[PDB]
């Protein structure tokens, strides 16, 4: 399966996906890295890995569908089968999500359905959970509500900040998101006809 990785920043999840998809048994290949922001370190990680990069600055587009259509063009150009959102921070438009229904994965730094949104760690610490985690889910139109592929719990330690908690959670993220990509790329998991996760 041909994979596009959409990034917005540092790209540590991208790096974990690169490493896993170069394993001999990997069923996924990363063929393009799209960043909506220039000079983010994720572009350098891809360039050091030989992977083509495209920057598609969302601020240059009139609305969301024009920005998404620009992404979709690169995806068709590279004949992409699966899209991974790895720290990509722009909410995607309905028609784009519908087109890629069942082919788009997102990594979210909480145990969904808890702490949806852009600052899951802040919410987790504010709430005082002692267990958080990360979620790989299929992207549905409703943000952070698509079907869940894999999760992994991560303890919150006394004294944790966003810095120490997200560093611990990212260790789990870099496990389940390569695993989740492999499940989908190998056709082991799909969004079923009933819309829930189907382990075929
Ligand atoms: N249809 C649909 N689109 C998307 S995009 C995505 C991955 C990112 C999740 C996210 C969760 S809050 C936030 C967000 O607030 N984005 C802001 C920009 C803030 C920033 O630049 O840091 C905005 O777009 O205005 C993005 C998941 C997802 C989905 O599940 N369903
Ligand atoms: N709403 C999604 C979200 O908050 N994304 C989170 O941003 C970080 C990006 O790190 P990276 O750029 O090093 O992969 C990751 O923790 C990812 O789960």
């Amino acid at each position: 399966a041909r994979v596009a990785v959409l990034i917005s920043g540092t790209g540590s999840n991208l790096q974990a996906l690169i490493d896993s998809t170069r394993e001999p048994n990997s069923s996924a290949q990363i063929d393009i890295v799209i960043s909506n922001k220039a000079a983010v370190a994720g572009l350098d990680k891809a360039e050091r890995a030989g992977i083509p990069t495209r920057v598609i600055n969302h601020k240059l587009y009139k609305n969301r569908v024009e920005f998404d259509s620009a992404i979709d063009l690169v995806l068709e150009e590279f004949s992409i089968d699966i899209v991974c959102l790895a720290g990509f921070m722009r909410i995607l438009s309905g028609p784009f999500v519908q087109k890629w229904n069942g082919k788009m994965l997102n990594i979210h730094p909480s145990l969904l359905p808890s702490f949806k949104g852009s600052n899951a760690h802040e919410q987790a610490l504010e709430t005082g959970v002692t267990v958080t985690g990360c979620t790989v889910h299929f992207v549905a139109e409703d943000v952070d509500a698509g079907q869940i592929i894999l999760q992994e719990a991560v303890p919150v330690k006394r004294g944790d900040t966003v810095a120490t908690l997200s560093e611990r959670v990212k260790l789990a993220e870099h496990k389940i998101f390569p695993a989740a990509l492999q499940l989908v790329a190998s056709g082991t998991v799909q969004l079923g006809e009933n819309g829930k996760i189907c382990w075929v």
